């Protein structure tokens, strides 16, 4: 629960430490069905307007059918597709025949019933709307004479809930070519997800964090569509499994370091390089580098290893000795000394050079403090709000201490005049090779 | 409302003046209420379609409210969070008791009113649904019977109505965990947003240009939910509000700029760095690099301070003097020569190298220019497309006068033995003093 | 058919041949209108339910229309806006009056016919639902009494259907400034789309090809909305026009190449630029760079020649002699050896580098092969999913051969101690020209 933040001052860098983990390591794969109705087009000579409103939502019935068989027509375009191989795996399953008259049968008694596949896949099947029955039960014997009959409104207005979600379905896929992220509240209604999250391979404490944090699931979830026959669309829902839960991760957050000379054009700047998500998995450090791949409930931490990186275990030492002679930590070098700051969970790191007005504002007593030219670092304490030039920033309130670790920014250390200023992603050996190679030049002249 | 362009032969680069600034710098919140009925599960014994109807709905409502608690479980997952932490601080007062009823009490008798928070914030709060007083005056006496009863469809349609929109409300904020953008119709009204910026505090004039560019204003709104209790459900939507208004604004494009030399490899080239939207802003020019971060209503400029850079007033003189003694003007160096070609706002500039074709063309009389080799700008009038390569460009139509300024192509004043080529992130000075560095080691030879 | 890969061990890259192509190089602009209805606000002395409902939709419908106009109010935001700019002008001959009265009275008969525009266009219009009609033959009488009257509910939900159409148009064209894409299906149904398709200026064979993909051309078409006015509303919508079909595409896909000396930091890297998807196009290659620009039915390919770069026919030879005397092929070089894995479409290409596992695996059989340290390639024969660390990566399933073009690697031709490891954008005669330049200072000390 404790939350801990730790400001470098030497490398003007922050981690924000005291985050638990939940890496999706696995797929499981849900086959959802709606039981459709195969009816070819009737016409029966009325002019009643119940029967009216009928044939206008069974031409979009109709239509939602046959465009989710153009659809069908339309091999998965989506990826890459690593992402949704064992969704496909299943749907290429439901091809083969005996396979959707297997869901048929088992689907005829309960709404959810497990189905052993050809591909020796173990899933679970859900019959989440019952179009057939409905249909040809309710339906069918009043259209089914020399012309319209007369039923009421009430009848009427039913099928209308029942094809609307229909729509809902065929509109989703359309836009998306029949794969669709974060999984709508249609393709799987939230009862129908919390229902499919208890029944799932799993144990109690992980189905207890995933009914938790719903919406995080939803977004870390493919819906993909399969096949229509034999009076029944499926669509494959994959689900995140994560293997990796409880293990320590920490944010990384890097900003820009120069020096304070006061002629202008005469400093020189390094900033921290693999800024992101870090978190322990199997031995090793799993690196994050794309934003917003990792969501968070506050103190539990969800990613996707697909987009992950995997880097040895002494990679933390650059948070402490970054001349640590293990790894080789990574920065970029410029000249450019604009005035940022970066905020993170517990404070905000600023970066103030030239004359741009930094200052950290709280909004009932003023400014509590003025940054002088260099990176510093603000605790979230009695501060609200933070600007810098014409940029205002607001700090997050979430409760938990900062430690300041003073030290000599490491800017300091180099010569401006062999100083490597244009590196883009190099390291420090090789800034620390550069320079020598550079001196060797000056020592033969 | 005059438009002007000034096309740099010598930069190859273009500004588009006479643009007017909306930039965002504050954040006003408005508490948005949906009275909700708390119910228990009810069951009466009926098979009347008009009580079944009714059934499938209540469902759908209990479980839109259920499923809105657990989105209130997750945590705040979204940023970063500096863009929301007015509205999330709105969201923390209303969990403190007596203010959930304070709101209830100063909405009994108008759907809209003013009301002081804990916070000291003065916020204004509107019912925009009456969810409590309809289930419980209109459907409550029905249901609550031994048997459920025998009323008309009249009732229950006017009951979808109601449940529809927050049926819409509960799906946005499910598959964005409670934080959309932009603001949809449904989280607040075309009509509801009119008469919430006339209240808000601001002048007449202020108020004005918000009412006439909605849709901008909506793109740059955040509905944030904040809690479910009290037969209430609220949440907060931050609206812009803008202190910089009408001050000059004017676009910046850069195309490439390469020699034309015969022998193939042979071509230096450069690239004005900082490309954008450039805005007056308190005594002080303020960058935006990101594209689509400002909209654009034709001759007013729309934009957030968040995703901004604060540069001094001399930036504009890289314009005209590139080599002044003021700035220190960016440029990016390479020898790929691809022909491109960048859409401004009043005509296109052109870098043509190789033997790429590069033709302005008009639809009704044909080709109307054939681009040399090197950069060069073509006026919109009378000008309809322009290809390059195998890419078709279409110019914009808007009315305004163009100016050509000649000038040699900075690119030949430099020597291409010495001149560094792999240069990203650099600029004018860091190009001059590298190459008289690498000349000072050709001298001592 | 046939679809073919190559891979290249000399420059750790691989080639997905035998593709067809679809390069959009035209726009057709189809006016769509909705007859809507110009009423004034009716207040009759009634609380009749019937009447009650159509005042709440009819207020609905009055705001859909007067925030429609407030849209229209917004000049064009989008853009760049070269890929609307034929839209745009149809929308602006729109303004012109008896410009719009053309269209009524050639809508009058049938709801589909061609109108010759005043800038010459012939173009197709749609009146896809009429509002004017139904409102004033159907309501109008209604509420025109002294009293709101006390027709039935048929009437009233036959209205709830047309109105929302109406309102799903609003909705999507508020949110994007009246330019959307994908085409929604209510911005034209599938329906219209096939009929729209079937009408337009082409082959049966272009007309064949754009039916059978239909969610592929609405995701690379635009909706743009352009006037209000005579009682009804108008958008247009652009639709692709290909004018580059069934000519060779392939893809290139890279991943680095370092060198496997033991000692950590001591080993450079190379990696071939430019991957992407490659289509020839008029005796010359387009270069497609940004992913997801180009979508794939499997085997055609579907891409915007706007997002391309033209380049010469001899960018081929980079993929066997890549030191070929005709074509500068482009490499960025590194010190970097993070182990990575790029899925193509017929295998993976895996780069092992440290102690990080590599390894591709059957879920059957298990394991079927470990990657030593450099970079290779394993066909997707017989092989599941390939993990790469803790990375877990899945390859695809499609039918063809795949080719191994043994190769010494190109990064062992290199001195390490000369060599430039920081060339973001860099080509082959740079790196060539750089090290010569470099052993020239050498030779003189």
């Amino acid at each position: 629960q404790n939350i801990t933040e730790e400001f470098y001052q030497s490398t003007c860098s922050a981690v924000s430490k005291g985050y638990l983990s939940a890496l999706r390591t696995g797929w499981y794969t849900s086959v959802i069905t709606i039981e459709l109705s195969n009816i070819k087009e009737n016409k029966c000579n009325g002019t009643d307007a119940k029967v009216k409103l009928i044939k206008q939502e069974l031409d979009k019935y109709k239509n939602a059918v046959t465009e989710l068989q153009l659809l069908m027509q339309s091999t998965p375009a989506t990826g890459s597709g690593s992402a949704i191989a064992s969704g496909v795996a299943v749907c290429k399953v439901l091809h083969l025949e005996g396979e959707v008259n297997k869901i048929k049968s088992a689907l005829l008694s309960t709404n959810k019933a497990v189905v052993s596949l050809s591909n020796g896949v173990s899933v679970l099947t859900f019959k989440v709307l019952d179009l057939k029955n409905y249909i040809d039960k309710q339906l069918l014997p009043i259209l089914n004479k020399q012309s319209c009959s007369i039923s009421n409104i009430e009848t009427v207005i039913e099928f209308q809930q029942k094809n609307n979600r229909l729509l809902e379905i065929t509109r989703e896929f359309s836009v998306n070519a029949g794969v669709t992220t974060p999984v709508s509240t249609y393709m799987l209604t939230n009862s129908e997800l919390l229902s499919l999250i208890n029944d799932m391979p799993i144990t109690n404490d992980q189905k207890k964090l995933m009914s938790n944090n719903v919406q995080i699931v939803r977004q870390q979830s493919y819906s993909i569509m399969c096949i229509i026959k034999e009076e029944v669309l499926a669509y494959v829902v994959q689900l995140p499994l994560y293997g990796v839960i409880d293990t320590p991760c920490w944010k990384l957050h890097t900003s820009p370091l120069c020096t304070t000379n006061t002629k202008e054009g005469s400093n020189i700047c390094l900033t921290r390089t693999d800024r992101g998500w870090y978190c322990d998995n199997a031995g090793s450090v799993s690196f994050f580098p794309q934003a917003e791949t990792c969501k968070v409930q506050s103190n539990r931490v969800f990613c996707d290893t697909m987009n992950s990186r995997t880097l040895p275990s002494e990679v933390n030492l650059c948070n402490v000795d970054i001349f640590n002679p293990k790894y080789d930590c990574k920065i970029m070098t410029s000249k450019t000394d604009v005035s940022s700051s970066v905020i993170t969970s517990l404070g905000a790191i600023v970066s103030c050079y030239g004359k741009t007005k930094c200052t950290a504002s709280n909004k009932n007593r003023g400014i509590i403090k003025t940054f002088s030219n260099g990176c510093d670092y603000v605790s979230n304490k009695g501060v609200d709000t933070v600007s810098v030039g014409n940029t205002l920033y607001y700090v997050n309130k979430q409760e938990g201490k900062s430690l300041y670790v003073k030290g000599e920014p490491i800017i300091n250390f180099y010569d401006p005049l062999v100083f490597p200023s244009d590196e883009f992603d190099a390291s420090i050996s090789q800034v620390n090779e550069k320079i020598n190679q550079s001196l060797a030049f000056i020592r033969k002249s």
